């Protein structure tokens, strides 16, 4: 491997004296003749001879964005193929060619404003730098000086700029290809005459990119949402396959194998993924994440994610290079039905994915907490909770675009990205700001907004520049209390959350927590059950309380019993949620939605229908119900019971507050589930009492991990159960009587 | 209930303006005659009358110690019965005889110094109490001021003195009878005469008695030593009773009720308990914790102590009284048999005692941390290790008391009380120095032997006062790392602990670290075995490292074997002890004993022989294994394996090293086990081989909490595995094959 050494007061790799060295070194330029005559990888090798040809006039658009490059054809492509060519051979002259052919193009090359167009700069630095590489000792020394001043001059316009000091480092278009792809992959071919580009991308790569991607990985999941996971999360996949190739071997945390099985986790049966930050919606094609699948897959030589890869085997035309180069052909292939029903991503997340199955009769269950905001494409949904059976149901509301526009849409800053578009919590004080200045690339506002929810972090709703940054500021929203599932771990009858999301809010609450109890009932009529408790503590009585709870279509309330229906697009599922605190006496249950209502936010709607032939089921959500306590006070508690089946089902499980020493609970079909009253660890012997036939799984929280001990009806039941530190929890079954608990 | 009130800067119940309110209030007084019918309470109640019998001239020894006022005879039996019969009918004529037989003599009796002698005196004072308050009402206005100055007179005898500023609050003699029990009684009875005892005693109490014992209830164990837990504890327990029955409910964490379930772990199937602290050994009669049992099963109702009690219901003489009092007669009884095998004490603690049955087959295998030391009765043994498997087989030497005297013998303060008596660790830098000018009552010296042992906490080797104190001072001796057991609560296949203990040692080490792993193998020829892992590193490579393993008869070494056999006074057990590392190449493995080695220590033997009749067995010792590494260097690591069986087995499993990727090992019988290769967090991918026939049980520790993927010869096995924080563990079950893990 290449020499590591201290360059600005960082260990960083330095590109070896040899070429090629990007993207291959020599030892892998015999096997591109195998990989050549590979059957698998001559249907990529065909899709490249094919891209040679030039765009047809009648095709080019007049707006020449990100998409238009993306989609590589003509002069570049053909470039890249003579240097490849020229690595297999040797054969002077095709090297001279591929020289001769770009070299004054990359010179005088111009590119109108237009969307991500840093995205076709960097693209076209990268076809210079693979000549560069490739084709290196062909090269005059005078054409050497041309490539750089070339390179520096494009580097130039990038957005990161050059020097890469502008934009962020954990989000942001300089987390995506211009510092981890482009201005890396140069830097590296012209190493030897001009060290300082790579000196200086790789330098903030090392010290900021990579440093606070390092810092989450261990928990294997993504921050920026269900869509731009895959844009971002194929970059960093990009610095790996290009560092690694380059003879530094695996520069990431080796936990970066497993961030992508979120993605699985969250696949519907319809094709779609689980809502999460900023998405938009289709039934008309599945969604994939082939490049990362591709290079996460085939690096880590994970079944799994090559198995996500194949479901649709088709890379964007600019990167068909790099699926022939890079691609593992061998690998085998796995679906997820094998893998256990919940899945736990701990700090600085703290969220729980909870299963019933893998196919179509599957309930899906996000749980989330937050320890720290990332902000861009994530939304400040801290404490939220979203269901998806035979159809979304506890939905994520609001949508990426539409008729409000796009990134810097009032929908999207009074809305979308805010806590009342979750199913999550409110306390509204009247007189709190939002500021939102530093939201956005363009048409900025002051400040957005007042929806009850939480805080805008960052120097007026902005990210961070980098991890550094991040934990000096004030991004810390939560703090992960408890987690767990089981007994079993392939087939958890329960996942347990619990997070303090205190921090989330401002000074206007004291104290905010929530747990959730997911409960896999392993039943047919009834296939799962939610239980949320939440424990809010204003500052002010006088600040109303909210709790949500989004749909598609308009929800039922009789009494405490709100029913949810999908109806509609071949969904046929079903939420029933029992309000059990507020007490009857407390509570308030209402409905808002409808057109006009659909995003409402005290006061406005801010209106955002799809665009056309887009979202038709209408997954942006059109209502809510509300919950709210009858008498203003300090400290409020919600409990809610929601259970899941087809819209078909009339008879549900009937739902009991369970009422006893130091706890309160729910008992639904053969489950009984217990919390602190007043939601704090119960360090004190306490008890409470079951009614009803057959044997019951008990799930006790909140509880001083430590030995306990269980009696029944005045006897010893269990001389000795241990809680442990992780979820402080209790596990046992049982049958009816009075119980108390020593500790 | 009494009313709470703030004296002296602290929360405390002040005494109800009602008489009797000392060992109980007006209520229980018609249940005494009730009480006094009960079968089982009759024998009690002819005791007393017996003891009302004086002292025989020829029993009467020339020393009255403690003992001679314990075994309460004569006057002051005769007027507690007269007190108790004034209770019960109310004739006038019975108080007065109760005041008038013991005013003078309370006034004027004396006590010639002698073992203990503030016992006597105490309870001399609680005779006083019991007439003060249930005779009050016949009590003359002069009388009540005579009283008053008698036990004022009395108090200030006290080793506590008076007011009660002396001695230590979390052990030594005030916290034993004389504050718990006497000052507190007599202060209670004379409260509306003379306040200012009950304030000062209950303030100290309550000030720092309770806040330190409070501290350390939550798990479930006691500090001083298998023996001094009947004293120290039976006074807490004490407080208990008093403050109760006085009106103030129970002061106490509730987890009070579990102590003494310690004992039951402990104790063996030849009637006595595992050593631990200051104790001798008899095999002449079963060992006891009667009082203890009396006052925490009828307390709180548990039939396992209960159970504990009736083995022996047979309470000292003084105790007599209170057993007819409080004991709960219809109460039940349960063997210990359906306890689960392992129980674990958490913080200050880390303890966990192991065994693989109730009866006379059971191995029971004692592991410590020790977070931090209370001195006292308790030992410098962080780290120890104990195993008794019919027969003690890895001892915890020396003894309390023989021919080098009592608690001041060089045996305690050089050999018994230190480490090397201990199955434990050594590092030995010559220039160290031991202060121990403050233990002891008299005797002093101010340098204990250098034993390459553990240091000496607080003001030369002195407890402190109370928990205030502790905290700020050097008495942390450890860290718990992890703990464990499992995978069935009932039957653990393992139990698994770690802790740091460098806090236990001086600046010689900068790293002390040890993993025990016990195996309940589950095996008629072999019971069980545990594993070992030691990390230590020094500030000086030439201090040199000692592993130590105590046993009674002579270890048999043959290369890395060492053999232990029980062959005396029906003890049959075996040990074997594979050394695994250091390696064959850097270990040195010597025993030293037998007569004037038995207690060696770095050049001098200090001798403590059996006083006659006592330790039939030699519990005390007469060897030890000494292994050291070969080569002076700065850090080092043990491993070690022990087996457990019959002395006639001849046939034991095969142990196998496992070296592997970041990992060290071992593998035998069905049993798989590993560590980090430093003794520190596995944050990355590790691996190792297996070969064997059949299905191997896996525990694999120090493994970064969060989702594992585990594979063999390079095909996915399991698919996702949580490791949970409290464990850091793995475990599943698997064949041979290459394991790679992923994280
Ligand atoms: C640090 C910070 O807050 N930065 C903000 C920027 O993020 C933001 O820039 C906008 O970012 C969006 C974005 O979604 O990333 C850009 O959208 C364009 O690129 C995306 C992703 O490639 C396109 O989205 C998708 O389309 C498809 C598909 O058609 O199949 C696949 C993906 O799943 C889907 O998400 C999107 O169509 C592009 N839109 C264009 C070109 O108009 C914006 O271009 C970019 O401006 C700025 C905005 O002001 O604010 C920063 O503060
Ligand atoms: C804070 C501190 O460190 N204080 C030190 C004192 O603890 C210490 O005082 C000595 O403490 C011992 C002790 O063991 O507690 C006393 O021993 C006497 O009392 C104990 C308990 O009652 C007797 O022990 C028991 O004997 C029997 C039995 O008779 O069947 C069974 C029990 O299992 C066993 O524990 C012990 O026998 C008593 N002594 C004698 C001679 O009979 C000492 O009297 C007491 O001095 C002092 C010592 O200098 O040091 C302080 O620093
Ligand atoms: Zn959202
Ligand atoms: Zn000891």
């Amino acid at each position: 491997d290449v020499v590591w050494k201290d360059v600005d007061g960082v260990s960083m790799p330095i590109p070896p004296k040899t070429h090629p060295r990007l993207y291959l070194r020599e030892q892998q330029v015999p096997d591109l003749k195998n990989r050549m005559n590979d059957p698998k990888l001559k249907k990529v090798w065909a899709d490249m001879i094919k891209m040679q040809e030039d765009w047809k006039p009648a095709d080019i658009p007049e707006v020449k964005d990100f998409r238009f490059y993306f989609n590589q054809k003509g002069l570049t492509v053909r470039v890249e193929l003579m240097a490849l060519n020229y690595l297999m051979t040797k054969d002077p002259k095709v090297g001279r060619e591929a020289i001769t052919s770009i070299i004054d193009t990359l010179e005088t090359a111009t590119f109108k404003p237009a969307g991500d167009i840093s995205r076709g700069i960097g693209l076209f630095m990268v076809t210079g730098a693979i000549v560069y590489d490739w084709c290196y000792d062909q090269l005059k020394p005078e054409e050497k000086t041309r490539f750089v001043k070339a390179f520096v001059r494009l580097a130039k316009m990038l957005e990161c700029g050059y020097p890469p000091v502008k934009d962020k480092s954990i989000v942001g278009a300089a987390s995506e290809w211009m510092i981890m792809r482009d201005l890396l992959s140069v830097g590296i071919a012209i190493y030897d005459e001009f060290p300082e580009m790579y000196n200086l991308a790789a330098g903030r790569f090392f010290k900021e990119h990579l440093v606070a991607r390092n810092w989450f990985y261990p928990s294997h999941n993504y921050h920026q949402g269900m869509s731009a996971l895959n844009v971002r999360f194929t970059n960093d996949l990009f610095a790996l396959w290009i560092l690694d190739r380059m003879g530094a071997g695996n520069v990431f945390n080796p936990g970066q194998q497993f961030i992508l099985y979120d993605a699985i986790y969250k696949r519907r049966p319809d094709g779609q993924i689980l809502a999460g930050g900023d998405v938009d919606y289709s039934r008309k094609k599945p969604k994939y994440y082939t490049m990362p699948a591709l290079l996460a897959g085939s690096y880590y030589k994970d079944e799994y994610l090559n198995y996500e890869f194949l479901k649709d085997p088709n890379v964007e035309p600019h990167c068909k290079l790099f699926e022939f180069l890079w691609r593992d052909t061998q690998l085998g292939s796995r679906k997820p039905d094998d893998l256990p029903l919940s899945r736990y991503s701990g700090s600085p997340f703290g969220w729980m994915i909870a299963r019933t199955g893998w196919g179509p009769e599957s309930v899906i269950a996000e749980m989330k907490v937050n320890e720290y905001s990332f902000l861009n494409h994530q939304h400040q949904d801290a404490g939220a909770f979203q269901i998806y059976y035979k159809g979304p149901l506890a939905i994520d509301a609001g949508s990426y675009t539409g008729s409000s526009g796009g990134y810097n849409s009032p929908h999207n800053k009074n809305f979308f990205k805010r806590t009342i578009a979750h199913n999550s919590l409110l306390i509204y004080d009247p007189k709190e700001t939002f500021s939102s200045s530093g939201y956005g690339g363009s048409d900025h506002t002051d400040f957005a907004a007042n929806d009850g929810g939480q805080r805008l972090p960052g120097k007026g709703w902005i990210a961070p520049r980098d991890l550094k940054e991040m934990l000096a500021g004030d991004f810390r929203t939560g703090k992960i209390l408890a987690q767990g599932f089981g007994p079993d771990n392939q087939t958890p009858d329960y996942t347990y959350l619990k997070g303090d999301i205190t921090a989330a809010y401002s000074a206007k609450v004291k104290e905010v927590k929530r747990s959730f109890l997911f409960l896999n009932l392993k039943d047919a009529k009834v296939p799962a059950a939610m239980i949320v408790f939440d424990k809010v503590v204003a500052s002010n009585p006088d600040f109303k309380k909210f709790w949500l709870l989004h749909s598609i279509e308009q929800p039922e309330i009789k009494g405490n019993q709100i029913t949810i229906k999908r109806t509609k697009n071949g969904d046929s599922g079903m939420l029933v949620n029992t309000a059990l605190l507020p007490d009857a006496a407390n509570s308030n249950i209402t409905s808002i939605g409808g057109k006009g209502k659909d995003f409402w936010v005290f006061g406005t709607n801010y209106t955002n229908d799809p665009k056309p032939g887009t979202d038709e089921a209408l997954e942006r959500g059109e209502w809510r119900v509300e919950i709210t306590p009858k008498k203003a006070a300090a400290e409020d508690y919600y409990l809610n019971v929601i259970q899941i089946a087809d819209n078909t089902q009339q008879k549900l499980h009937e739902v009991k507050r369970i009422d006893g020493d130091k706890v309160v609970g729910v008992q639904l079909a053969d489950r009984i589930v217990t919390f602190s009253k007043t939601s704090e660890t119960v360090d004190r012997p306490f008890g409470f009492s079951v009614v009803g036939k057959g044997t019951f799984k008990f799930v006790m929280t909140d509880l001083l991990p430590g030995t306990w001990q269980v009696l029944k009806d005045g006897k010893i039941l269990y001389p000795a159960l241990s809680a442990k530190g992780d979820d402080g929890a209790l596990y046992f079954e049982g049958t009816e009587g009075t119980y108390r608990f020593l500790r």
